[PDB]
């Protein structure tokens, strides 16, 4: 039987005709043509004689997957399915352009991977570096071509085999898309590793329209050797992370792991849930990464995320090289609900909703960060966590605006004394920020706003309490070493009646010509003896800066009343006109709202 | 012809060789192997002799779909397509573990359903309970195994056949995922029923990473027999509902139907549109559901939804059992635009943006709700709807914060007199909340903020009007039965000049040592006869609590001026110093801002 | 060989049996039956003898794609794949119902297109109108049937061939879904054209549940002939655009192109990124489009978008026909970060975050726009861009509310003098709006809030600066031609000490009985000679409207103090009581906060 021989051969399907639903108007095809409309790893997972090899822990699937990608790339692209119901193990490094990236598989343009099954790293990779999927085509990324139109999706899994790092200097990654344009990962679970990143998008600003959506990242740090981790690093513009889940269980992750980093303009991190990490997101312009999309990171969005972290939620920064200065501006952080998970004070990096972070060498004077809006977020830290702040302002800041947040933590504004001395401009804390009471009674010796800066200019701090905290030393304190000019500092009187210090200016900075301030204080006054309208004067001469003051106290007396309002005198006394129904020197201790130019 | 017999047999495709695109480097396969890469209901929808059965209203497809799921489960999973262009009817109950859940189909781990066609319930199910897809494997959920990695997706439809409930005690569901980990429904339309739920995720905190996305839910309540309905019930952590559409047309739905419920930590409801429902979302910690994820519901997010409802948008609650106390905290409700649809006053449950709801037995003293942020929402109710409030505060509340919302309805804060007497702590209504004017002139006999509580502590109400409503009895009223301490209550003067009552304290609660208050009032004053600086005193003695007051009125006179500011006296009179250019007793009725400790 | 002849025929696959994975419990099928579970363009892309035709620039694929759609429609629907690895060119118009829409392909209900390859317009379409995919079935949309359940998705591309418009009156579109119910486009890149729209949803309110998700729109305007462009036009309710990318590079786009328009109730535009466009979104109710969903556009959401534009971000409007009045209400604009891209002043349409736009004939008195909430957005325009405003209020407005935004541009509120004279009601600018300083020192001769209106009622403007701008003429100015009543206008004193004009009322409008105002001013005062309590009077008589004033200045003198507070007198002088320790006439120039009814 000649026909038998043909039909049973690999050419057989090319001899069996087919026409869609027996439609006389349809194309006369061969079965092979229709089968050729799809492709899977099974079509390349064979020995040199063409016999299928079953996958398993004792088989290295790398060369077969690479053969599939290379072939489909040759025919103008398509989608290769990694079949469900099997685990496909990888057990060797790739060659050529990806060798410079410890690469296993080389991605190619217009070739998508539909991962429905599981991909698992074999013990070959224990204690070694690896980047599982690499879209660079040269070991030097500067000399690499682009990866375009490459999408990885499905219900499958990338499993890093649990192996610890061999050395802190090693790098490990899941997907490095490279100089990547229109690439994405959707639906995939990345799990069980000790890695630097799960996914990186772009290279130093080269790339566009790269997205990570509906992915899970689970337990991707597990050792003390791991130097640092960010799950997704976004290093091209017009790119981002949406609707993902990030979880860690290791103690190490609570000290080293961040969920996302946004490093180029028009990038976003939205609608995701994070548990067990140190940090939520870095939002930065590194001068060293400015080649592809310029030296400005603008239009940066962190919105509608949910997080339990141990360190800082959003870290802002920018820095310089010999030839480039990085700028960060036009940032929005909104709709996020974030807490510091239960932990001892000082047992992880300092807790913060916003951190203004010094550069990688510790420099606090290279930053150009401005036009940042932080609005409609909620932040909570347990009462014991001394090291918790709405903002840790540790490096130069050229602007940040807080409106309509709920912050419930130890400090509102903080920087550690005897560390950096930031120059602060255009810091706005609107009165609409609600200050919670979880840390009430825990603030002995502490200043709610602790202004440990070199200087503050064109700034607004409108303090509004919503309950007592009579433990705090002050609502806001400026050390004598902090210059203050062209600024507005106010403390609302509600819940403050029993505080000896509301606002403290240790260098008398509130006396500046262009400082606008109001806060409560207790003042002792004595009157003249005159019957009728009579002056009251303050005993102390500490009020040369006061433009007006008014009573926050009732008058318990019948035969006289102190002034409702006061001005000052050249010698620093307050003075006002009260009323003596009967004559007599009067003496009273009253709570006043002290006002300067407001 | 022996070969003929083989080829035409069910083994035939196993004798036809194939090699992808005639690539010599590809696997030598058989056609059957490639066809085996997919699977559909057609592969199991056959009689006991293997002959295909066409689906239709007179065929029960249940056993065939179950056979497909069971088989694919056996081979490590995959995705079964329910083909487009056909309606597949279900006409009997399933057996075994799902019998305890009125189950039709049993879902199995790692077996996905790609529903491209229609699934329709046959009249067998009329007046009966049913749960169409069940992931429990035991009638007792406590004894059930887990369902993992089960995804239902496609462009198809689940049609509940229109059948009314037979009895109010019956339950009906579309998908019960069970103790569910990494399960999801995407793209599916659920329609034409009278059901309890369309989808439930998790069981009493057991489960994770379950999501409902891009689904439609249309007309799923149609009878008076239906006891209660919530379209999606989220009962496992790290789970949620995103970008869905919910519509009802029945009158019954306007009284009984809610779109989503969030019952465990780290859950979300975002970006969805609701029409025709009673309620938007319950956000609750039931102690009885605390087994799998603990007794705290935290990190609860309701954001960027669009709704026309007839009752309450978000209902908050928590409750207790003999052995567990439920807590609800760290909630954010933001970016939502919501209205009460046109209806008569009191014709549906009381309209509210936020409701603090008593437990299922009516208890108002079992709740532990705090750290809730409601910000950047818009709420509207038509002018006739008396029963509309920004918040109906009906049970104990340990904290809720309102910032930067626009509320345009009858009441801002309300609880019905002669009902519950909530203990309220840490209620914050920031001045940035804009109060609309749709209900201006409709508020005769009514208090905008009607503080019908047992007690209020550590609370802030900053009332700002944006137009007149001279019909209202008061801006805020505290009955004598409401204790008030350590709180800030302010009424801005804008649009209030003609109001006889701005703030009303029926038990003189504003006199408390730690109550901080300011509001306008009209006061009559008379002066002494003295030429020059002269005292003015109030006729009435109702101001022992006032620390300062200032004029909100012009002075129409030429020969004297009343005081700009006043303090008080021990007998409760106000006193201030004005000026008599000419001597004479003066008498004036002036509008004052009365201030206490602010 | 008879069998040979059969097997090699188009009936051959119908003679090769198959049974899934050799399962004895599975259906005995033929290979043809399984192949029939999918369908692609290859099944119809053949000559009249059934021989396949390869696609290419010299082949018109139109009739073959139409044949596929028509056939699948006949069998109750399904999904047709447009295969990857090929470009499929379109080179002629379609016939019948779509001819009235310059249609190429007619979409049919329940027939989806999985576009994995590229679709490209041939030069036939140069200088001509075209709508590539049309879901109308009649040239007159009023007589058209509905398109239902039609989804276009995949990783492919629709390429418009780069051809310029032939005439401004022509229309070009990518997908017109028609009277469209449950239709969507997901994942597709639309590029390289000169078109009116890429996608339109619905027709004059007819349609529902239509969505555009994860699409890219790149370079879709390229000529001066193009009259106007909006990328996605949403003209049915319960529909919207989510997570899309929009980019233009042409100069023309910066003057004519808008990314999205929302024209019916319950529509949304979220989570998208825009670069190179004139405008972000129109949100409008055109009376002429009111047939299918009524004359109210309500529940309109513009959230969490990222944009660099050259004109206006959100344009609001409504208008009338002979028989219908359009209303726009219940709008939310939040979470957006938007800037005007670098450009010269007046080189593109006037820059604005919100524009209240006159109708297409220029009418400013047909609008009914109200209950709009603009909250938690950030807007920036470079310092040189004179024509930049938070809101350009150019037509009648019945309400708009601004809370907790950061606006950094030339004007906050603006309308050009000598143009329209809007009637403004219920405009609310909350104090929580942060006014940036990029345009500080650029505002010579300009008013920050320039109230160029016919009238303002029931409005709130609470101006809060966050730095000096001593160049501006005033913070807020009302021309004499603007009536002002029942409104609250306040200027906070911070950073204003050196301004000669803070608030300017050119028709003395602040004197109205129901106008509530406070702002700083410098006043000269002189006292009587009396030792002791002594009156000070203003030199000028411009203060008949002032209810109280207080000092914003220190007192540099030792022997006297001026009053802390003042009232007025019938002749318009201010008067207050100070203190002369020694007798003598005193004369001082002081900075006062002037207050009226607040
Ligand atoms: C883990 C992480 O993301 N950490 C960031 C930190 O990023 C920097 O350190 C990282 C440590 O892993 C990365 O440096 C390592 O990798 C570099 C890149 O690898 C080479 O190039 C790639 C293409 C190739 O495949 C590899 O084989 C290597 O040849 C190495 O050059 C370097 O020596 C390693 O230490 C990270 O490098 C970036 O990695 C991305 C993603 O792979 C690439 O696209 C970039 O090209 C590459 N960039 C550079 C300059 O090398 C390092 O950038 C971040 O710096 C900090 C940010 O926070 C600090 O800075 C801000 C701004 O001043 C302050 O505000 C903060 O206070 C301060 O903490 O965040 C960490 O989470
Ligand atoms: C319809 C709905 O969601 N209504 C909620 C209401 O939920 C409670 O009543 C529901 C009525 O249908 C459910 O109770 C019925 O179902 C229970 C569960 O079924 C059994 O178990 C399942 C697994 C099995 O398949 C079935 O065969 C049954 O054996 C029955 O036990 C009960 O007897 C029925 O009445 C709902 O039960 C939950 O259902 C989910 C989803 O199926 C399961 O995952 C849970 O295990 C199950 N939980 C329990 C405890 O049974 C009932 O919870 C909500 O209670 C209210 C919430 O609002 C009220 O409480 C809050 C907090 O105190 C207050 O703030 C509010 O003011 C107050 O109104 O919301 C309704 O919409
Ligand atoms: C390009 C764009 O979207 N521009 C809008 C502008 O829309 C109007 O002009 C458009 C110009 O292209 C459209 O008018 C053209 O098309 C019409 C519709 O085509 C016919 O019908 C379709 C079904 C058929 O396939 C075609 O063959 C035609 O027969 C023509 O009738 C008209 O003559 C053309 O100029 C647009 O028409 C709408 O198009 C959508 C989408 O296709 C259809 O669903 C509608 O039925 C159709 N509607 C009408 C009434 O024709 C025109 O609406 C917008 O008007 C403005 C909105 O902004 C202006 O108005 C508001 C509110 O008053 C103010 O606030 C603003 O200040 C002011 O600028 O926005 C532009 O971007
Ligand atoms: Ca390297
Ligand atoms: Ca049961
Ligand atoms: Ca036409
Ligand atoms: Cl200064
Ligand atoms: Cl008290
Ligand atoms: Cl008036
Ligand atoms: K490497
Ligand atoms: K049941
Ligand atoms: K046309």
């Amino acid at each position: 039987d000649q026909f038998r021989a043909i039909i049973e051969s690999p050419e057989g399907a090319g001899h069996v005709g087919y026409q869609y639903r027996r439609n006389t108007g349809s194309t006369m095809r061969m079965v092979s043509d229709v089968l050729d409309e799809r492709v899977s790893l099974w079509d390349f997972h064979c020995d040199p004689s063409g016999n299928v090899i079953q996958p398993g822990p004792n088989v290295d699937s790398r060369q077969y997957l690479q053969a599939a990608i290379d072939y489909v790339s040759s025919n103008g692209g398509g989608t290769i399915t990694i079949p469900a119901g099997y685990t496909w193990y990888l057990g060797s490094y790739g060659v050529g352009g990806i060798a410079g990236h410890s690469g296993i598989i080389q991605l190619r343009s217009n070739v998508n991977l539909n991962i429905e099954g599981r991909i698992h790293l074999s013990p070959f990779f224990d204690l070694k570096p690896f980047q599982v999927f690499v879209g660079f085509d040269n070991g030097d990324p500067a000399s690499s071509g682009n990866l375009e139109n490459c999408h990885i999706y499905g219900h499958g899994v990338v499993d890093f085999g649990g192996y610890e790092f061999g050395a802190s200097s090693q790098l490990r990654n899941g997907v490095a898309f490279g100089r990547s344009y229109n690439c994405s990962v959707t639906g995939i679970t990345f799990q069980n590793g000790d890695v630097t990143w799960a996914i990186t998008l772009g290279w130093n600003g080269y790339g566009s329209n790269c997205y990570v959506r509906k992915c899970r990242f689970i337990n991707l740090v597990n050792s003390s050797v791991n130097a640092d981790h960010s799950t997704v690093y976004v290093n091209c513009p017009y790119s981002g992370v949406e609707s993902c889940y990030f979880s860690m269980s290791s103690s190490f992750a609570r000290n080293i792991a961040c969920s996302v980093e946004l490093h180029q303009h028009d990038t976003f991190y939205r609608g995701s849930t994070v548990n067990g990490y140190c940090r939520g997101a870095y939002v930065v312009m590194h001068a060293a990464e400015a080649a592809g999309a310029g030296s400005y990171a603008y239009n940066m969005q962190v919105e509608n995320n949910i997080a339990v972290i141990y360190g800082q939620f959003v870290i802002l920064g920018s820095d310089v090289t010999a030839t480039v200065s990085g700028h960060l501006n036009d940032v929005i952080v909104s709709g996020n609900i974030v807490s510091i998970g239960e932990r001892a004070a000082f047992s992880a990096p300092f807790g913060a909703f916003i951190d203004i972070g010094p550069d990688n060498s510790g420099a606090s004077n290279v930053q150009d960060i401005q036009r940042v809006l932080v609005t409609g977020n909620s932040f909570y830290a347990p009462a014991n966590i001394t090291d918790s702040a709405a903002i840790t302002l540790r490096a130069n800041l050229n602007g940040c605006t807080f409106i309509a947040n709920n912050f419930d933590c130890r400090y509102m504004v903080y920087n550690a004394p005897g560390t950096t001395s930031p120059v602060v401009q255009n810091l706005v804390w609107d009165k609409s920020n609600v200050i919670g009471g979880t840390h009430a009674n825990q603030r002995a010796g502490q200043n709610l706003f602790d202004m440990q800066f070199a200087s503050v200019v064109n700034s607004t701090i409108e303090v509004q309490l919503s309950c007592e905290d009579l433990s705090m030393f002050s609502c806001i304190l400026f050390p004598a070493s902090c210059q203050l000019s062209y600024s507005k500092i106010t403390v609302d009187s509600a819940w403050t009646k029993s505080m000896s210090n509301t606002a403290v200016f240790e260098g008398n900075q509130q006396a500046g010509a262009n400082v606008y301030v109001s806060y409560p204080a207790t003042v002792n006054l004595t009157s003249y003896n005159t019957q009728g309208a009579v002056p009251f004067f303050s005993t102390d001469t500490n009020y040369a800066w006061v433009t007006s003051a008014y009573s926050l106290s009732i008058n318990e007396n019948l035969d006289f009343s102190p002034p409702a309002t006061y001005t000052n005198k050249a010698n620093g006394q307050l003075v006002g006109v009260g009323y003596n129904e009967i004559g007599g020197v009067r003496s009273v201790s009253v709570r006043l709202m002290l006002q300067r130019q407001v």
